[PDB]
């Protein structure tokens, strides 16, 4: 019954109806797919069509939802499997598209690099559309929450399998997690992974993933799988030796405390915005820095030791729906990550056992009415849970 993994063909139809319920009479939405594979997600959200060199048109000729028309121009079944009301070859674009534009007053199309995009743009009231769909994508349906839970569950269990094994080089740990994501049931990597051991964890954008791992440092890993186009996002940090030292413990619990207290905020009744939570993450991280006695270091305030945001919306993209307001209260159905971090520089003004230690703990949280749902709860992160899996398996 599914059209793409986790989503039925009925929901795709319902998504196109929800968009049409916002359009005036004699409108048409034009979405150009990608070329050679990562489909255009606005197109994928409404069609489930995952092929290159394709154009979708959603047309509302009157004010009745029963008159809408779902056009699909594909490379030379689309009507029977994807429920396209009309279809034609993509070669017919120059003869097919102008007939539709001329009979409509409002053209929903983003004028700002696909080949069919430059084609359609040259043919051209023009209104943007990608942001209006973003307001729909930021609210996940129960089916979408289920398929994301499956992605995070597969990714989470893959981390636990890695916890029980010893890795002498980053690239082995990289290829291992990739295989477990795929054999666990995922389509691909959700994003380019980070496998940073020791001082490598201080580079926020480290992706080389080929350095040797030593028995005295911890490894920071940001990696997760994708299923049906939906992405998970997990970060974990654990010692290579398999046991936390007293220093590695104190720093890890600081990041874990900030993350835990922030996850507890993700209830829609709290009326917090994503930025509201981030500013609370700064406050909490300051207090943890004070508990460790490293908050008042000159030139290294909390912004330089915690130098990124608390998280981001998650969905078809890793950094999902970027065009939605970070300042409006979180609504039921949104999926955001909670990923605070600490990264101590190699400065003698810091204790020696803290220098060159970077830590980040990331989980995917879905917003509920009076609670939340940890979509990545399987990947253990408590020190006693971590040390148990590492030494016993
Ligand atoms: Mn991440
Ligand atoms: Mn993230």
């Amino acid at each position: 019954g599914e059209l793409t993994p986790g989503i039925s063909a009925l929901e795709y139809y319902e998504r196109r109806i929800r968009l049409a319920e916002t359009l005036p009479p004699k409108s048409c939405v034009i979405l150009a797919g990608n070329d050679i594979f990562q489909q255009e997600n606005d197109l994928f959200y409404l069609s489930g069509w995952n092929e290159p060199n394709s154009v979708m048109i959603l047309e509302k000729p009157t004010d009745s939802l029963s008159d809408t028309i779902f056009h699909m121009l594909v490379p030379p079944g689309v009507q029977e499997i994807f429920n396209a009301d009309e279809s034609a070859s993509i070669n017919d674009l120059s003869k097919y598209l102008p007939k539709i534009i001329n009979r409509n007053d409002f053209i929903y199309f983003d004028m700002l690099s696909s080949s069919n995009f430059k084609h359609i743009k040259s043919l051209l009231t023009i209104k943007p559309i990608s942001k209006r769909i973003a307001e729909f994508r930021k609210i996940k349906s129960p089916q979408e929450l289920r398929i994301m839970r499956r992605a995070g569950q597969i990714s989470g269990r893959s981390f636990n399998q890695a916890f029980a094994k010893r890795f002498r080089n980053e690239r082995t740990l990289d290829s291992f997690l990739h295989y477990k994501f795929i054999s666990g049931g995922c389509d691909k990597d959700a994003y380019i992974p980070v496998v940073a051991t020791g001082s490598n964890s201080l580079c926020i954008h480290y992706t080389r993933n080929d350095d040797v791992m030593f028995d005295d440092e911890m490894v920071l890993v940001d990696a997760a799988g994708s299923l049906g186009g939906y992405c998970a996002d997990i970060s974990r940090t654990w010692p290579n030796s398999g046991k936390f030292t007293d220093a590695q413990r104190d720093l890890y619990e600081a990041v874990l405390n900030v993350q835990r207290d922030c996850i507890k905020l993700c209830k829609a009744s709290n009326n917090y915005s994503l930025h509201d939570i981030h500013e609370k993450s700064i406050t909490l991280m300051k207090q943890e820095l004070k508990n460790l006695g490293i908050d008042k270091v000159s030139g290294w305030n909390v912004e330089k030791l915690y130098p990124h945001y608390i998280g981001h919306n998650l969905g078809l993209d890793v950094h999902d729906v970027p065009k939605v307001s970070r300042y409006e209260p979180l609504k039921v159905g949104q999926v955001i990550t909670i990923e605070p971090g600490l990264y101590i520089p190699n400065e003698e003004s810091f204790p020696s056992y803290f220098r060159n230690v970077g830590i980040r703990i990331e989980d995917d949280i879905a917003i509920g009415e009076d609670t939340y749902t940890n979509l990545t709860v399987e990947a253990v992160k408590e020190i006693d849970d971590l040390e148990n899996v590492m030494q016993n398996g």
